[PDB]
């Protein structure tokens, strides 16, 4: 009975004091769901300083200037994303939660994408010049097109609807970074830059997990919604990922036409959205032309992290 | 330089959108000091599941019922201000960072403070039945004196003053759970538990540093500040001191009423007050009488 006539202290600070607070309980735990991916997460620990990324400097130096101020170009506004996630996404989502749990594994989340965030900062330190990483932070920053993604995605986290907030934070790791996350994955299946493939797919480990984990608790909550409600919502995940995309395309584009690689890109990315959609609990529209990755592409994205990185 | 041209994705969310994000740097960094915490902190993870605490039921089984009772409820009574801490306290100071490092090192410690809290979660499955860990939590919800303290903090934390935040968020590991981690030292110094003090050391070894770091970071913001404000926050913290040393007291002896605990507890808590004050670039108003702990009990600290 203490439990329900008591709040956490986040419920307290933000929503409601008419209770007293109670102290997490690990004992009784409401959702196992919960306790499962917490044991996983920080099972799955790891820093980038534990992943041999010196070994890639033979196949980085072959590539021109150009392919290298791709990837530190690409890997700069993915660390851009991450910083979102870190700072404000994953953090936000600490007060709307369901469960105890849920609080404390949000806080794993923010942390852990801010190690992804450092991961790149280690790539860049054995890789990049000192010219060609400050050129990649310039071009961040002047970048419309690639600004324009997180500055959808903000408002939601700052504002006061938990369902819209809860959609934006899982459309960073569900959608938002594969776009980027095609050029390792096209670079390591013609053999360059394998130990940074090994990075992503450490980040990719995590990052499955937090998509997957913010749909389930978004189908939870919208599942005691009245039906026009739930209605309401549904339609708002389809027009802001619409949007998303629309912002993604232009910004891909920008990215790899002189490459050539925006298409198969935007491709790669669909594929993701159709997932980030199936997360949510809701149906695919996309056709297999439309979310076509190669099977050496794809093969790369679905190669299993390496547990000998893993922290213990 | 893009640095002086950008924000943080924090300071645009929240202070200003007038120009354009910048993704953390690693590579070029404002304050060498967050990096060494940075590596020291990530470098010291751990895990409750790879301390033995079975290797305590011996020594459990040696404790009556009653003492049982008060490590139960004194270790919930630590919980609740891990999971003030981990879900408020800690995340909130992630916007006022002066620099790019500090808004993730505070991701890191809101993470670990929840390990810390799941740790006597861990322990108390070990060693504690159903109902005691109930009674425990039902304990801590109807405990108006431990609920107090943590009422008193919250405010801050919530409210537009990032140094008032900063300084309520020192204060909970610098002072408020040393009352509590009393217990398993006297305890662990006659023997009893010392796989639970084990689990106690690496929640110490973090929040040592925690108390350190926003200590630091706090001296740095003052110090800009005019003469006239840096004294009107002097007054603010010893003022707060004093409130939170007041209901620690009360929450004490009622904790370790018919244990005759309280007073030694009191002493092990003002230590580490002054040590608080000194992290905040402050003088210890607090004598030796004031402060005194049993070799014993700071042998357990190591
Ligand atoms: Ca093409
Ligand atoms: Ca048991
Ligand atoms: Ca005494």
């Amino acid at each position: 009975n203490y439990y329900d006539r008591s709040v956490s202290p986040v419920e307290y600070a933000y929503f409601d004091q008419s209770q007293n607070m109670r102290a997490i309980n690990w004992n009784k735990i409401v959702d196992e769901k919960d306790l499962e991916v917490w044991n996983r997460v920080t099972q799955n620990f790891w820093l980038p300083e534990n992943i041999p990324v010196s070994n890639d400097l033979p196949s980085w130096n072959e590539l021109d200037d150009d392919w290298q101020q791709l990837i530190t170009r690409t890997f700069t506004g993915l660390t851009l994303l991450d910083t979102v996630q870190s700072s404000i996404g994953d953090v936000a989502q600490i007060k709307n939660s369901l469960t105890e749990q849920e609080q404390v594994i949000y806080a794993n989340f923010a942390f852990m994408v801010g190690v992804h965030a450092r991961s790149y900062g280690t790539i860049f330190s054995t890789l990049c010049t000192s010219e060609q990483i400050e050129e990649a932070h310039e071009w961040v920053v002047d970048n419309e097109a690639l600004q324009a993604r997180p500055k959808a995605l903000i408002p939601f986290y700052t504002a006061d609807d938990p369902l819209k907030s809860k959609i934006a934070a899982a459309l960073m790791p569900g959608f938002l970074l594969y776009g980027g996350f095609y050029l390792p994955f096209y670079l390591s299946a013609r053999g360059k830059l394998p130990n940074t493939s090994d990075i992503i797919r450490l980040i990719l480990r995590d990052k499955v997990i937090h998509n997957f984990y913010s749909g389930y608790k978004y189908q939870l909550k919208v599942a005691k919604l009245s039906p026009e409600k739930q209605a309401e919502m549904k339609q708002f995940v389809f027009d802001l990922l619409d949007k998303m995309i629309g912002l993604e395309k232009t910004y891909l584009h920008q990215l790899y036409d002189g490459f050539g690689l925006a298409d198969e890109a935007i491709r790669f990315s669909l594929y993701n959205a159709g997932k980030f959609l199936q997360n949510l609990g809701y149906e695919s529209p996309f056709t297999k032309e439309e979310t076509r990755i190669a099977p050496e592409v794809f093969a790369q994205l679905s190669a299993r992290a390496d547990e000998n990185h893993d922290f213990f």
